[PDB]
């Protein structure tokens, strides 16, 4: 389990250990790796933006299932700036307060 590390993880909003990587905007998925790499594209129809991720890491969304601003791609806690500037200041307060709350 997490326990009180976890808690000042949050707290302090310090940058996770595992921390996952969310789509920077809505965009349509794209799953395409060959065996090299794992790359997962979020593009919307003129916004382009591609995700480089290790081939070990979970993945959490399916292809081309269209997602939204600030939606999560791999499993584990969310960087706190970047789901700031993400999802925008309301999603912030919800996903912290609900995490410490779940310890």
């Amino acid at each position: 389990t997490q326990g009180l590390p976890r808690v000042i993880e949050l707290f302090e909003a310090r940058r996770p250990k595992a921390k996952a990587v969310i789509s920077e905007i809505d965009g349509v998925v794209r799953i395409e790796e060959g065996e090299d790499r794992l790359s997962v594209f979020v593009e919307s129809e003129g916004f382009s933006k591609e995700y480089k991720l290790p081939k070990d890491a979970r993945l959490l969304v399916k292809d081309g299932d269209y997602v939204e601003a600030g939606q999560p791609l791999t499993r584990g806690a969310i960087d706190p700036h970047q789901l700031l500037e993400a999802k925008g200041p309301e999603a912030v307060e919800r996903y912290l307060v609900d995490e410490i709350q779940k310890v």
